[PDB]
């Protein structure tokens, strides 16, 4: 599954998955977003 949501950017690994990555679009929160679009 595509990852995809939202995430603390302190969470690690985000969406519960390092695979994905986290975007800190906020101070304490942010989005997952996946490294492959």
């Amino acid at each position: 599954a595509s990852c995809n949501g939202v995430c603390s950017p302190f969470e690690m690994p985000p969406c519960g998955t390092s695979a994905c990555r986290c975007i800190p679009v906020g101070l304490v929160i942010g989005y997952c977003r996946n490294p492959s679009g």
